[PDB]
């Protein structure tokens, strides 16, 4: 299987990338350096992760060392919810560019479909704990994203955590100039996303699977939640292939024509996670993994559920 997938902007995107949410700032520079040294060419970032400066130090060092050329890297970031307004989008993108020490992003995503009140706080709340919306909508935010392409700040634009109706709304936007290249969504054997993936793929939108290992380090994890890495059924498939459970969990979305972005700051795991191009899951393996779906989400948040554009009320 080829290492990159063709986007609807004409550029190629590496199907494996390194995730950076929760990567501590004192560890992520080494994580990204190691990743690039062992072959990663795609890094998934976001302003809200609070570690783009440190990710950028690694990228810049590897470019300066001539370990890789800029054209060989595929750097992704995301517009946070408190920057959905017309007059804030460019500055948000530029802050990310400055922190990453880049003059363009390969892909810039609307991180969530919901706009929040601008200000210092990433999750502005009212006194009862509900997020405070902005009156921005996904269509006007999209027009602002299109401007970034036309200004040379980003090579591609896309969306993240958009449900099928929200994707459809973007595709049906009056005067749409650039289609979204990517929809980045949670996807793993407990949340298989067949409906949303088929819709996006049918429209030429590439899907990126986040939390492919079930995000065991998510800060709201409960001791009782289901665990992909410990699931004996997945362990069995891994054993049959002489691979680790994580390697199976990474290969799974790859064979569905998805991009996948496992996170690690552990050098041995960063390397392990990249060794997924030399085996194949059978169709039966794939269908068996799909059968484990239970519609379980890592990524959901009660404080945001009443926002008009919160994505997870719809079935898909
Ligand atoms: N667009 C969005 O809204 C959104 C939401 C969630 C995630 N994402 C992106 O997707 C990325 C991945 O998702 P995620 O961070 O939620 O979780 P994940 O990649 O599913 O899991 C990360 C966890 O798995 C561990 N791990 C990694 N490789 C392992 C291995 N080979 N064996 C055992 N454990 C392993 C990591 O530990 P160590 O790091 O300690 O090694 C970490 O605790 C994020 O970092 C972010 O870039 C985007
Ligand atoms: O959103 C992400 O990329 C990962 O999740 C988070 C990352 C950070 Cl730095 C802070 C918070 C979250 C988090 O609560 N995500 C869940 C979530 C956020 C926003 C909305 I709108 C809905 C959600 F489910």
């Amino acid at each position: 299987m080829a290492s990159r997938i063709l986007l609807n902007n004409g550029a190629k995107m590496p199907i494996l990338g390194l995730g950076t949410w929760k990567s501590p700032p004192g560890q992520v520079t080494e994580a990204v350096k190691v990743a690039i040294d062992v072959g990663y060419r795609h890094i998934d970032c976001a302003h809200v992760y609070q570690n783009e400066n440190e990710v950028g130090v690694a990228i810049q060092e590897k470019l300066r060392e001539q370990v890789v050329k800029r054209e060989e890297l595929f750097i992704v970031s995301k517009l946070w919810c408190t920057y959905h307004e017309k007059g804030l989008v460019k500055g948000a993108c530029q802050k990310t560019l400055s922190d990453l020490k880049l003059d363009y992003l390969d892909l810039y995503l609307i991180h969530w479909p919901t706009g929040f009140k601008p200000g210092k706080e990433f999750f502005p709340l009212d006194e009862s704990g509900n997020v405070v919306p902005s009156d921005t909508n996904i269509l006007d935010t999209w027009a602002a994203m299109e401007e970034l392409v036309d200004e040379g700040l980003v090579k591609a634009i896309g969306i993240s955590n958009f449900n099928h109706l929200q994707v459809e709304m973007i595709l049906n936007k009056p005067g749409l100039k650039y289609k979204p290249a990517v929809n980045q969504i949670e996807c793993h054997p407990y949340l298989t996303q067949e409906k949303l993936i088929q819709y996006c793929q049918s429209k030429g939108i590439v899907v990126t699977a986040y939390s492919p290992l079930g995000s065991p380090d998510r800060p709201w994890a409960k001791p009782e939640d289901p665990s992909l890495l410990e699931d004996p059924r997945i362990k069995a498939i891994a054993a049959k292939h002489n691979k680790t459970t994580a390697q199976v969990l990474i290969r799974f979305p790859m064979q569905r024509n998805l991009v996948v972005i496992p996170k690690s700051v552990t050098p041995e795991r960063i390397a392990e996670n990249f060794k997924v191009f030399d085996f194949e899951l059978s169709s039966q393996d794939m269908t068996t993994l799909l059968s484990y779906n239970r519609n379980w989400r890592v990524c959901a948040l009660l404080s945001c559920t009443s926002h008009k554009d919160y994505p997870f009320h719809e079935e898909f």
